[PDB]
């Protein structure tokens, strides 16, 4: 099963400004824009991505190259993938994750299909109980 589409707030772009020192825990910044020039901020954990990639994967499988479409329908199945973890990052590395939530977060408003406002990734442009 896949996620219900919200007839409600609807984002246009979607990319993470950087991450901070929190009481020694590592936190990053997520922004978003609407088309009402609506912009939101919320931290999170680097698990939280981990687990909405996971969902994704299962989610839209014919993006993720699973199933072939009907024959007449063009479109390119493609679906953002993990870098995989690291037990003891970096600064050098550090850099490069910040980099690449913003292209991983991107990548879903920028694809060809509804997952952009998709009820899963937009939970992640939300603040929660805050």
């Amino acid at each position: 099963k896949s996620a219900k589409l919200v007839d409600g707030e609807l984002l246009v772009k979607a990319s993470v400004e950087s991450f901070g020192l929190e009481d020694e825990k590592y936190w990053f910044l997520v922004c978003c824009e609407l088309s009402n020039g609506k912009t939101r901020q919320l931290k999170r954990y680097y698990q939280d991505f981990y687990d909405l990639q996971v969902q994704l994967l299962d989610a839209f499988p014919a993006e993720a190259g699973k199933l072939r479409d009907a024959g007449g329908q063009w479109s390119k199945r493609i679906m953002p993938y993990i870098p995989g973890p690291v037990p003891y990052v970096t600064n050098s590395i550090t850099k490069k994750r910040k980099e690449d939530l913003n292209i991983y977060v991107a990548d879903l408003v920028n694809l060809p299909d509804y997952i952009s406002r998709s009820e899963m990734v937009h939970s992640l442009f939300v603040v929660l109980n805050n």
